């Protein structure tokens, strides 16, 4: 029952590869549901269009800000910010989807998909999900990054959608 979702990534306009991931609803349903809905973009706004704009190869790679495209903005289907809603999940290794935040109780729309396990941020990011299929377009998008996390190409999310 739990929803797939999928990213369609290009760098500098051209196609990447398709990366598609389980939402965990059975754990953090709100959670989940948001991802899913700014997903589909079935609100009026979402992920379509907007970029990765911070690459850290062996970390993680962040994106999801659409609002104000600087990695400050993004929103939630909730009106703006939403409470972390457990920590029951943890950062355990690669293809960890998470949410991420500027301190407790801040969930937008911006997310990090892990490439390591990341213990440290057990308990301060919301898990929610993993990479299903396209791991390996993950991959590739580490190459665009950087050890400060700013990309040498523009990394989108030139569609998405639900499976
Ligand atoms: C632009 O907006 C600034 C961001 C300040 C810059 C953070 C920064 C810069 C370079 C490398 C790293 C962090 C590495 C070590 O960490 C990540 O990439 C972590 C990995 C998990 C996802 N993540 N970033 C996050 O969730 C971060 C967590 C964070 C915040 C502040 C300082 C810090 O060391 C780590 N939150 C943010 O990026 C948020 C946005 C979600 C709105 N921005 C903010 O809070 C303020 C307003």
């Amino acid at each position: 029952v739990n929803p797939t979702v999928f990213f369609d990534i290009a760098v500098d306009g051209e196609p990447l590869g398709r990366v598609s991931f389980e939402l965990f609803a059975d754990k953090v349903p709100k959670t989940a549901e948001n991802f899913r809905a700014l997903s589909t973009g079935e609100k009026g706004f979402g992920y379509k269009g907007s970029c990765f704009h911070r690459i850290i190869p062996g970390f993680m790679c962040q994106g999801g800000d659409f609002t104000r495209h600087n990695g400050t903005g993004g929103k939630s289907i909730y009106g703006e910010k939403f409470e972390d809603e457990n920590f029951i999940l943890k950062h355990t290794g690669p293809g960890i989807l998470s949410m991420a935040n500027a301190g407790p109780n801040t969930n937008g729309s911006q997310f990090f998909i892990c490439t390591a396990k990341t213990e440290w941020l057990d308990g301060k990011h919301v898990v929610f999900g993993k990479v299903k299929e396209g791991m390996n377009i993950v991959e590739a998008m580490e190459r665009f990054g950087s050890r400060n996390g700013k990309t040498s190409k523009k990394i989108t999310i030139a569609d998405c959608g639900q499976l």
